[PDB]
DNA sequence: AAAATTAATATTAAATATTTATTATTATATATTATAATAT
C-alpha cells in the first residue's frame, strides 16, 4: 500500500519537471520513435523504479528495471537487450559504480543502437532494435564525460516545492484518512525534512496525536502541540541538533573541531551525526566545513545572538 | 695378463586410487601514514 500517483500528471511535486518531462513522453508518442536517454539524479531513495513503470504504462511497453549488481556483467545486460525489443525501454541504476567495460559495451547500444565486440584480432558488429535506455543514479557526478555529453534529456529530481510539499501532505493525508488543516499541511511541509518518507511518517505520528490528545482533528494548534517538543522545529531541527549545536558553542567558541572529540564530548558516536544530522544542516548550508573541523554558519550564530569573528 | 661369453644359481616378488595436511594464491576492511593551516 506505498504511496504512488498513477498518471504522469497525476504525479505532484515538480510541476515544471512534470510539464517537462510530459512534454518529453508525448515527444515521444507522437513522433513514433523511441524516447531519448533520460538522465535521472537526486534523492537517492525516492522509489524511482515505480515511476519508471509508471512511465512504462504511459509508453505501453515493458521496461526491465535494472541495477547496478544486475548488470555489473556485460553478459547479463548484453542477454537483456537482446530480450528486448523496438519501442521497449531499459531502467539502468548504479551507473556510476558500473565497470567501464560496460560503459563501453553501451557506447554502441545507445550509439544509433549498434554492438561492436572483439574475437590475431577480428572485429563482430552486431546491431540493435532501437529503445529508450534510462539512468538513473543516485548522484550522477561520477559519470564520465564523454557518456553524459553523448546522451540527450538530462532531468533532475529534488524536493518538492514547500506549498507543493504541503500539496502533497494535504493529498496523502486523505489516503491515510486523516482529517487535516492546509496550515497544518503547511507546517508539516516545513517539517517535511526535505523527503517524502519521513514526510508521511509525521503524518502517521500526528494521525496518531490527533487520535489520542484531540478527537481525531488535525489543525494548526494539533500540529503545533505534537511537533514543538523534542527533536523537532519548524524550520527541521532537533533537540539533538540544538544540543550539538550548544555543546560545539560552548566548548569552542564557533572554531574549529576535533571530530573525535565531539563523539567523546556529547556521548554520540560521530558516524551517526554524520550521517544523518550534518547531512541535512549543511544541506541548509548552517554548517561551514573545513578540513580542519566543523563550524556553523552565521545563521546559527543569528539563532542564538552569537557574534562572528 | 685382460676383456667378452655363457651356464649355473641363488634371489625376489611386483600398489592403486583416494585423501588430507601442506603448500600455492585473491579479496577487504582498518589500524597505519600523511599535509596543511594554524595558534602562540
Amino acid at each position: 500500500r506505498a504511496i504512488r500517483p498513477l498518471k504522469l500528471a497525476d504525479y505532484i511535486g515538480q510541476p515544471s519537471v512534470r510539464e517537462q518531462m510530459e512534454l518529453f513522453i508525448h515527444a515521444a508518442r507522437g513522433r513514433q520513435e523511441a524516447l531519448d536517454h533520460t538522465l535521472i539524479f537526486g534523492p537517492p531513495g525516492l522509489g524511482k523504479t515505480t515511476l519508471a513503470n509508471i512511465i512504462a504504462q504511459e509508453m505501453g511497453v515493458s521496461i526491465k528495471s535494472t541495477s547496478g549488481p544486475v548488470l555489473e556483467r556485460p553478459g547479463d545486460l548484453a542477454a537483456l537487450l537482446t530480450n528486448l525489443e523496438a519501442g521497449d525501454v531499459l531502467f539502468v541504476d548504479e551507473i556510476h559504480r558500473l565497470s567501464p567495460i560496460v560503459e563501453e559495451v553501451l557506447y554502441p547500444a545507445m550509439e544509433d543502437f549498434q554492438l561492436d565486440i572483439m574475437i590475431a584480432a577480428r572485429s563482430i558488429k552486431l546491431d540493435l532494435p532501437p529503445f529508450t535506455l534510462v539512468g538513473a543514479t543516485t548522484r550522477a557526478g561520477m559519470l564520465t564525460n564523454p557518456l553524459r555529453d553523448r546522451f540527450g534529456i538530462v532531468q533532475r529530481l529534488e524536493f518538492y516545492n514547500v506549498e507543493d510539499l504541503a500539496t502533497i501532505v494535504s493529498r496523502s493525508a486523505g489516503i491515510l484518512g486523516l482529517e487535516i488543516e492546509p496550515q497544518g499541511a503547511a507546517e508539516i511541509a516545513k517539517r517535511a525534512r526535505g523527503t517524502p518518507r519521513i514526510a508521511n511518517r509525521l503524518l502517521r505520528r500526528v494521525r496518531d496525536f490527533a487520535e489520542v490528545r484531540g478527537q481525531g482533528d488535525i489543525t494548526r494548534v494539533i500540529a503545533d502541540k505534537a511537533l514543538n517538543l523534542l527533536d523537532v522545529d519548524e524550520r527541521g531541527f532537533d533537540h539533538l541538533d540544538r544540543r550539538l549545536l550548544l555543546t560545539m558553542i560552548d566548548k569552542f567558541d564557533g572554531g574549529p573541531v576535533g571530530i573525535d572529540n565531539l563523539a567523546a564530548a556529547l556521548s554520540e558516536e560521530r558516524h551517526t551525526i554524520e550521517d544523518v544530522l550534518e547531512p541535512y544542516l549543511i544541506q541548509q548550508g548552517y554548517i561551514m566545513r573545513t578540513p580542519r573541523g566543523r563550524v556553523v554558519t552565521r545563521h546559527a550564530y543569528l539563532h542564538f545572538g552569537l557574534n562572528i569573528p
